[PDB]
């Protein structure tokens, strides 16, 4: 429930968010794959209400169980999984099993029909006895309320029902049954963890066809919103698996944006208040506080502020804490809006550019060359510990990963243009934010560094890129 079962010198899970299955399979082997990318979380693979002008969380209204959705069927889901597995890329299923639609959901993306007003779902056969008793949430500070009420009228099903748990439990082995790697639990912090526990403990083991090991369990990270100032805690989670760790990503909007110094990352991890390590999701932004949902916090980067954005994404990919997901975006003005179709409803696939960026609606933050080269980062520094930590007290800081990677950055005003100590062998190294290595020169800056060690470092507060990264997977 604790290992993600990423493959081997792989690390980011990228969240496909609103990904058709075969244009994920696709991605899997045109570039996650081949850039050392870990896994992607899937948006919800289950049958959903459809909602008018189909906004983007009417999939978190499940209808059925059944793997119909606007990403395809299930013969293409399974696929993508295994083709994704092939080269060495994990699934992830955002799976939501707090509720099912809410009033007006009539209608699924396969076909299924429903009636949210007597809580009758004939597709997962679902009714009223299987649900908690009508009520709203409102007072978060009420525990009781938090978990047996509904969220913002979904209908809550009641996961201590010994029936609900064999239809979430049955839902959840066909998808590890079909090659999945672990799964995200939607408003896990709404559902009592003596149930989840059950729930977990009933899944089977992995499916060693697509290359699980022997005794491998489902990777389980859980939608928990912790903030404090609430009756429940991460911490009554952590026991069973992974959590979504918020804080990471409200801190490292505020830092990066100038609300808070680098400085102070010299202690990045649980002394700024997140969950262990080893328990711990991290994002610069997700889903939903990217939209001023769930958290909402007006301090989260967006690929809206990419400057910004790009050098937070770099520090979580370059730091060790915790288990990085990359999100990958389409682009929105308006909250509510879902991803860009043909006609209204057809999810219209992504287009690429000359530089193999994306287009049609998508940003594809996990194809900027500042992201996927940071990826290609982590992968080289492995588990080595943060060493040559230097600051100017305010926004300039640098530190190496063992003697292997070094990154620097500048959010103050002024330029940076400092001889840095890199921890890294003697010779020249491409800059892998302003560039890559290609044959025996670089395509962006270059870096050297001298026997002791040292390097010219200059990144200017005007440039476009305020992050400069160096390590020995990219040396001339
Ligand atoms: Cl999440
Ligand atoms: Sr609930
Ligand atoms: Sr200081």
């Amino acid at each position: 429930q604790f290992d993600t079962n990423y493959a081997s010198g792989r690390s980011g899970m990228v969240h496909l968010f609103e990904w058709k299955w075969d244009d994920i399979a696709a991605e899997c082997e045109n570039f996650l794959g081949p850039n050392g990318y870990a896994g992607v979380q899937v948006s919800p693979v289950n049958e959903n209400a459809v909602k008018d002008s189909r906004p983007w969380w009417e999939r978190y209204q499940p209808i059925s169980y059944k793997l119909e959705t606007r990403s395809g069927n299930e013969e293409q889901f399974a696929s993508m999984v295994k083709r994704c597995n092939a080269v060495g890329v994990r699934t992830y299923v955002d799976v939501v099993f707090n509720h099912m639609a809410a009033d007006g959901g009539t209608y699924g993306t396969g076909g299924s029909t429903a009636s949210p007003s007597s809580k009758s779902y004939p597709g997962v056969p679902y009714s009223s006895l299987d649900f908690n008793p009508t009520c709203a949430i409102s007072n978060y500070n009420d525990a009781n309320e938090v978990r047996n009420c509904e969220l913002v009228g979904l209908r809550d099903l009641n996961q201590g029902n010994s029936y609900v748990q064999d239809k979430v439990v049955e839902f959840l082995d066909h998808l590890i049954d079909l090659g999945v790697a672990g799964f995200r639990v939607d408003a896990a912090k709404h559902m009592w963890p003596a149930d989840l526990a059950v729930i977990y403990g009933r899944l089977k083991n992995l499916n060693t066809d697509h290359g699980f090991a022997s005794g491998s369990k489902a990777y389980i990270v859980q939608e928990v919103i912790d903030m404090g100032g609430e009756a429940i805690s991460k911490s009554e989670y952590t026991g069973l698996g992974a959590i979504t760790e918020f804080r990471h990503s409200d801190s490292i909007g505020k830092v990066f944006r100038g609300k808070d110094q680098l400085q102070y990352l010299t202690n990045w991890g649980t002394a700024w208040g997140f969950a262990a390590s080893d328990r711990s999701l991290v994002f610069v932004d997700n889903h939903d506080n990217q939209r001023g949902h769930g958290a909402g916090g007006a301090d989260v980067l967006t690929y809206k502020v990419p400057k910004q954005y790009k050098m937070a994404s770099a520090f979580m990919l370059a730091h060790p804490f915790g288990t990085p997901r990359v999100m990958s975006s389409f682009s929105f003005t308006d909250t509510d809006q879902g991803p860009p179709t043909t006609d209204g409803h057809n999810i219209a696939s992504p287009i690429f550019n000359s530089d193999n960026s994306c287009s049609g609606g998508w940003v594809c933050e996990h194809r900027w060359r500042q992201i996927y080269n940071m990826v290609a980062f982590r992968n080289t520094v492995g588990s080595d510990e943060i060493q040559n930590w230097w600051d100017n007290g305010s926004n300039q800081i640098s530190f190496s990963r063992g003697s292997r990677g070094f990154v620097a950055f500048n959010n103050d005003n002024y330029d940076l243009n400092s001889s840095l100590q890199t921890g890294l062998p003697a010779g020249t190294y491409c800059d892998v934010i302003s560039g890559s290595k290609s044959g025996s020169s670089c395509t962006g800056k270059t870096v050297t560094v001298g026997s002791d060690g040292r390097a010219s470092i200059n990144i200017g507060s005007s440039e476009d890129d305020g992050v400069l990264a160096i390590h020995v997977n990219a040396k001339l």
